[PDB]
């Protein structure tokens, strides 16, 4: 692609200088790509810049009018010699760190930061999304923080960990990055990730039996929970319960199907019962005038 000037060694920095023009941003010399910013400066290493190939940034010179389109970025890796590392598939790289990133031919070396494997697209270009890799899904970053000015794309293309978020479905990375699935404790409550991985909200069917997740938070509760004005009772193991339910010495009827707590008379297999407004099943007393036995059974 560019031919016809040479490299130089000026002001601590590398040129590519042809007629007394310094070329800037991408660049294809014999066989390799270089990156000379916006001003002729060659860089090398960690590369977070617009995308190459659409000719916007492409077979520039100082000496020329540049688009103000502002290209999608992303990152890249050149060689110490400036040269890009035209990788599709993975590399073994210091971690992206503030000190390792964007600099130039000429300065010092970093400051060593903690190798990790990287996985690059088709253009070279550092991979972002989810990715499975020996038996397990990872989520790779898509997006930097905050905004505009102190925008930060280190983040990018790094393993996740912890909670996540997929832009929202939450996900949960662990340790190495590996994404969970099914039942699993995090800080000390359970979540259901399914087998897909996103994490479950409001009720859940899981093995024959139904459960709540938080249906903002997800996590599991247990115990008296009043959900659309209705009570149910979970066990200590996060199952909803049906049918007779016994809380101390005081007795409850969780509807047979749904499990919603019943209130007023009803009846259980011919037999009459009747509970209080707080679910409570009335004993050895009357309601009303009908008198209710031991077992809260409306007797005569
Ligand atoms: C793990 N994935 C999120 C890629 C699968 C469910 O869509
Ligand atoms: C991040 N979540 C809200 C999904 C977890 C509860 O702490
Ligand atoms: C069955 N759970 C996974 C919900 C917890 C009981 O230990
Ligand atoms: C457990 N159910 C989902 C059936 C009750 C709430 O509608
Ligand atoms: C006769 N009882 C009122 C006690 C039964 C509900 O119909
Ligand atoms: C036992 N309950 C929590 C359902 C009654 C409080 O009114
Ligand atoms: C189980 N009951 C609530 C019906 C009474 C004890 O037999």
């Amino acid at each position: 692609n560019t031919t016809g000037g040479r490299f130089v060694d000026k002001d601590n920095r590398k040129y590519y200088v042809k007629d007394d023009h310094k070329a800037i941003y991408w660049h294809k010399i014999d066989g390799k790509t270089y990156y000379f910013g916006d001003i002729g400066e060659m860089v090398v290493g960690w590369q977070y810049l617009e995308i190459p190939g659409t000719g916007y940034r492409d077979n520039l010179f100082d000496n020329q009018p540049v688009n103000e389109i502002g290209l999608q970025e992303k990152w890249y890796y050149f060689g110490q010699d400036g040269a890009l590392l035209e990788q599709t598939d993975k590399q073994v790289l210091e971690a992206k760190t503030s000190e390792n990133t964007g600099k130039v031919y000429g300065e010092q070396y970093p400051l060593s930061a903690e190798k990790r494997t990287y996985y690059f697209d088709n253009n070279y270009a550092v991979k972002t999304g989810w990715i499975y890799e020996d038996g397990n899904w990872y989520y790779l970053n898509k997006l930097g923080n905050f905004g505009d000015d102190s925008y930060n794309p280190l983040p990018i293309g790094e393993v996740a960990k912890g909670w996540t978020q997929d832009f929202a479905p939450w996900y949960y990375l662990d340790a190495s990055g590996k994404m969970l699935t099914d039942w699993q404790k995090v800080n000390g409550k359970w979540y259901y990730f399914g087998s897909s991985g996103s994490m479950a909200t409001g009720w859940k069917y899981v093995r024959g039996k139904w459960y709540y997740l938080d249906n903002k938070n997800g996590d599991m509760k247990t115990g008296w929970q009043y959900l659309g004005n209705k009570w149910y009772y979970l066990r200590s193991s996060g199952a909803m319960v049906t049918g007779w339910y016994q809380d101390g010495l005081t007795w409850y009827y969780l509807n047979a199907g749904n499990g919603d707590m019943k209130t007023g008379w009803f009846q259980v297999n011919g037999k009459w019962y009747y509970a209080y407004s707080s679910g409570a099943l009335a004993v050895n007393t009357t309601v009303d005038g009908y008198s209710v036995n031991y077992n809260g059974e409306w007797v005569q």
